[PDB]
């Protein structure tokens, strides 16, 4: 969830094509 969990590692290399 957008509230709970945040996703930094995860936005640093999905995002990064």
């Amino acid at each position: 969830n957008v509230h709970t969990f945040r996703g930094i590692n995860g936005h640093n290399s999905s995002s990064s094509l």
